[PDB]
Protein backbone atom coordinates (compact mmCIF):
# COMPACT_ATOMS: atom_id res chain seq x y z
CA UNK A 1 0.00 0.00 0.00
CA UNK A 2 3.12 2.23 0.02
CA UNK A 3 4.61 3.27 -3.33
CA UNK A 4 7.01 5.72 -4.93
CA UNK A 5 5.46 7.93 -7.62
CA UNK A 6 7.54 9.40 -10.41
CA UNK A 7 5.80 12.11 -12.47
CA UNK A 8 7.01 14.45 -15.22
CA UNK A 9 4.79 17.50 -15.67
CA UNK A 10 4.59 19.25 -19.04
CA UNK A 11 3.13 22.55 -20.23
CA UNK A 12 3.42 26.08 -18.83
CA UNK A 13 4.65 24.83 -15.46
CA UNK A 14 7.63 27.11 -14.56
CA UNK A 15 7.29 30.69 -13.22
CA UNK A 16 3.72 29.94 -12.10
CA UNK A 17 3.88 28.73 -8.47
CA UNK A 18 3.92 25.01 -9.42
CA UNK A 19 6.62 23.68 -7.11
CA UNK A 20 5.13 25.55 -4.12
CA UNK A 21 1.65 24.21 -5.00
CA UNK A 22 2.98 20.62 -5.13
CA UNK A 23 4.83 20.94 -1.81
CA UNK A 24 1.78 22.46 -0.07
CA UNK A 25 -0.52 19.65 -1.24
CA UNK A 26 2.14 17.02 -0.45
CA UNK A 27 2.49 18.35 3.11
CA UNK A 28 -1.32 18.32 3.57
CA UNK A 29 -1.39 14.74 2.29
CA UNK A 30 1.61 13.57 4.39
CA UNK A 31 3.74 12.84 1.31
CA UNK A 32 7.57 13.08 1.21
CA UNK A 33 9.93 13.68 -1.74
CA UNK A 34 10.49 16.66 -4.05
CA UNK A 35 9.43 18.84 -6.99
CA UNK A 36 12.23 19.96 -9.34
CA UNK A 37 12.56 22.32 -12.30
CA UNK A 38 14.18 20.65 -15.33
CA UNK A 39 16.20 22.49 -18.02
CA UNK A 40 13.65 21.77 -20.80
CA UNK A 41 10.92 23.80 -19.01
CA UNK A 42 9.11 20.81 -17.50
CA UNK A 43 8.97 19.80 -13.82
CA UNK A 44 10.06 16.54 -12.11
CA UNK A 45 8.17 15.18 -9.07
CA UNK A 46 9.20 12.25 -6.84
CA UNK A 47 6.67 11.33 -4.15
CA UNK A 48 6.53 8.57 -1.51
CA UNK A 49 3.52 7.61 0.65
CA UNK A 50 0.23 5.69 0.64
CA UNK A 51 -1.04 4.88 -2.89
CA UNK A 52 -4.35 6.65 -2.10
CA UNK A 53 -2.56 9.87 -1.07
CA UNK A 54 -0.23 9.74 -4.11
CA UNK A 55 -3.29 9.35 -6.34
CA UNK A 56 -4.80 12.54 -4.87
CA UNK A 57 -1.50 14.39 -5.39
CA UNK A 58 -1.41 13.22 -9.03
CA UNK A 59 -4.89 14.73 -9.56
CA UNK A 60 -3.70 18.04 -8.07
CA UNK A 61 -0.62 17.82 -10.35
CA UNK A 62 -2.89 17.40 -13.42
CA UNK A 63 -4.74 20.60 -12.50
CA UNK A 64 -1.83 22.69 -11.23
CA UNK A 65 -2.04 26.16 -9.66
CA UNK A 66 -4.25 28.87 -11.26
CA UNK A 67 -1.59 30.24 -13.74
CA UNK A 68 -0.26 26.83 -14.83
CA UNK A 69 -1.41 25.31 -18.11
CA UNK A 70 -0.62 21.64 -17.61
CA UNK A 71 -0.31 19.18 -20.53
CA UNK A 72 -0.71 15.42 -19.92
CA UNK A 73 1.83 14.26 -17.25
CA UNK A 74 3.93 11.13 -17.68
CA UNK A 75 3.99 9.09 -14.49
CA UNK A 76 4.81 5.66 -13.12
CA UNK A 77 4.75 3.85 -9.79
CA UNK A 78 7.65 1.85 -8.36
CA UNK A 79 8.84 0.52 -4.97
CA UNK A 80 8.67 2.61 -1.78
CA UNK A 81 12.16 3.36 -0.43
CA UNK A 82 11.74 5.69 2.55
CA UNK A 83 14.76 7.80 1.58
CA UNK A 84 12.95 11.12 2.14
CA UNK A 85 12.13 12.85 5.45
CA UNK A 86 10.14 15.80 4.04
CA UNK A 87 9.03 17.44 0.78
CA UNK A 88 11.55 19.81 -0.82
CA UNK A 89 11.73 21.98 -3.96
CA UNK A 90 14.69 22.70 -6.28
Amino acid sequence: MLKRMYARVYGLVQGVGFRKFVQIHAIRLGIKGYAKNLPDGSVEVVAEGYEEALSKLLERIKQGPPAAEVEKPDYSFSEYKGEFEDFETY
